[PDB]
């Protein structure tokens, strides 16, 4: 049968397969999973993923719990033949690369801010600190995009739907004016039909965030 | 051209390339990268990597800096066919999932737990805090080999490798008494061959925490 989509919007990972779905105009069925009421706990969906996050997909009896594992599957099943997830060894090893990076890396570090927004209160972060943190990987990925005009090469990949999710939240708080390449692949992304899909959920985690904590992100 | 491996051994997902080109036999050219030194921050390297992270790979032009990119690379040339990287979809899916657990999840918490004796000094770290986000792991764990004896399924995968490492590592500090299923697969893949290649490493692991901590892990001798 068709794929389930286990969401929250708000979630820059959830909103990377939300592009996908777009682009590739998957049909999929949305069942949301509410986030701030801590609804991943509900006895049925720790059930289903003990890691208790969104995205998850169920596609059958295949369960997905990790974003890019969704993306990857997404792709080779509705997209085969597609240079989304090249055929090519080589190119496809590089988007794989590039998706460990937003995980281990990027994504890492922006939850870890995030994070500390939520527990510690806005005033009181380590601002200076999580701005090194993740000004380090600006610089990263301005110096992937000297060598390519999109993450992991020439032409759109699942990499850049996976980075630039995360990306659009860091930049939330933390601007790119030092970052040239990566302002004009941001704009570039930002053009395609499919980013419409990210628009939602990065304005609802932004109301949901500054609800919480009483407090606004910079202009 | 052959591989080329810049590893640190006391790194585990290092450890987990190594026990796979140690599975596979494949012919690499190893790099030492000494962490300790913060070798990794060197100009050569840097530019090589700009993530700063061991296992990096070169194999031609090709430059892997994830360890799970690099064992999924490592299967695909030179196990096709075999059960490690599993052709079928599903299987595949599965595997590739459970590396993905390793990362976002098993290593996160281990790696802040470890980050945080270095930073804070092993008498300051809040234990019970990291106690409690590393034992969920280990729950999670329990339930996945729920239905099969290795973490993907009935044969040993990429995943296995990938999570052993860091599992050996996380055990350095937490016992896995309490999960059966988890120290029945823990021991069966000490019983490997391979697994000798997580054995040295995880040993200086320890050796070097222990004396830049100044403490000793409860499960040390
Ligand atoms: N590596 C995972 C990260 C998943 C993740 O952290 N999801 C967050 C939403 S941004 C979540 O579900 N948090 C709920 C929780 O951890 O309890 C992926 O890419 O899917
Ligand atoms: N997700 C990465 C993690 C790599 C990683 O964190 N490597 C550590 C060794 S355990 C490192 O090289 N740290 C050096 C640094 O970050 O400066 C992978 O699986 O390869
Ligand atoms: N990773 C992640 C992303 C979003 C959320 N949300 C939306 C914003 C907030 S602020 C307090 C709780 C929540 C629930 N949680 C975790
Ligand atoms: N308890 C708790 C509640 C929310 C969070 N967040 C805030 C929103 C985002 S956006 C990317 C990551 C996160 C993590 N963390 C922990
Ligand atoms: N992830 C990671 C793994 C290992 C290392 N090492 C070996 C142990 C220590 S204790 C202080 C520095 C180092 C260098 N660093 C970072
Ligand atoms: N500065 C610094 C030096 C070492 C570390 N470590 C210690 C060894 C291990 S084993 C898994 C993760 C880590 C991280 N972190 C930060």
């Amino acid at each position: 049968p068709k794929p389930i989509l286990y969401y929250d919007e708000r979630s820059p990972p959830v909103r990377s397969c939300l592009m996908l779905i777009k682009l590739l105009d998957i049909d999929v069925e949305l069942r949301f999973v509410n986030l701030f009421k801590g609804e991943q706990f509900q006895k049925d969906f720790l059930a289903l993923n003990p890691q208790h996050s969104v995205p998850t997909l169920v596609h059958g009896d295949l369960v997905l719990t990790d974003s890019h594992a969704i993306l990857i599957h997404l792709a080779e099943k509705f997209d085969e033949g597609g240079s989304l997830w090249p055929q090519e060894h080589a190119e496809r090893m590089k988007v794989l690369n590039l998706l460990l990076f937003e995980c281990s890396f990027l994504f890492r570090r922006d939850s870890d801010f995030m994070s500390a927004i939520v527990r510690q209160g806005f005033a009181n972060v380590d601002v200076a600190h999580h701005e090194r943190k993740l000004t380090e990987a600006y610089i990263i990925m301005e110096r992937y995009l000297e060598n390519s005009d999109f993450m992991a090469g020439p032409q759109l990949t699942l990499a850049d739907l996976s980075i630039v999710t995360t990306l659009s939240t860091v930049n939330l708080m933390f601007p790119l004016s030092q970052f040239p390449r990566l302002r004009r692949w941001f704009t570039a992304m930002q053009q395609l039909d499919a980013y419409e899909a990210n628009c939602s959920g990065l304005e609802k985690l932004r109301q949901t965030m500054e609800s919480v904590g009483s407090f606004q992100f910079p202009s």
